[PDB]
């Protein structure tokens, strides 16, 4: 039951389980980042046309 | 038996198990974001020599 439970405490039989928090932060990082390049690409945009 | 069904369908941490929806999600919006990339800096470039 133990060779089971450490194998089955939440974290699999090998240690250091991806964490869904950590893939959640994976997630919440890149949406953070496409937002930002996305109003970058807009203001871009707006420098590409002006000097234009 | 009920150990190993319990632990066996997604381990009990407190935590989530990670899914594959998410990974390609993971994919999917960083793709994104260097496809934003891209265009982006083809667009710098662009404001690099109408500057220059």
């Amino acid at each position: 039951t133990e060779e089971i439970s450490k194998r089955g405490a939440g974290m699999p039989g090998q240690h250091g389980q991806i964490t869904q928090q950590e893939l959640d932060t994976v997630v919440k990082t890149q949406h953070e980042i496409l937002r930002q390049v996305n109003e970058m690409k807009n203001s871009m945009s707006e420098t590409v046309r002006l000097v234009s």
